[PDB]
């Protein structure tokens, strides 16, 4: 479900126990007014989690499409 | 599908014209050996394409998570 949405943000609230080597990929939603949404999809055992970007490796992930 | 692969990069080709106003989210593949892989799925009647992260309107799409 691709929601974009404003105002009302689809992740209100983000899983905090999110571990990079557990996401297999992010997956930033397109919000006109709301902040990044960002989805970890966890692997194989979980499932699909909505997080958030102030989480630093998050921030990383997408330092490594910055600049390379 | 997001294809679980290293060194060798599942996105070697590339959407070039792809649009912030078309793509509905991004997702980027975790590649511990690629420098981020984005991919967009676009409105409507587009399709899920991969893209860059050299593209400038992406970096500020993840700039949009850089601290804030």
């Amino acid at each position: 479900k691709p929601v974009s949405l404003s105002y009302r943000c689809p992740c209100r609230f983000f899983e905090s126990h999110v571990a990079r080597a557990n996401v297999k990929h992010l997956k930033i939603l397109n919000t006109p007014n709301c902040a990044c949404q960002i989805v970890a999809r966890l692997k194989n055992n979980n499932r699909q989690v909505c997080i958030d970007p102030k989480l630093k490796w998050i921030q990383e992930y997408l330092e490594k499409c910055l600049n390379k």
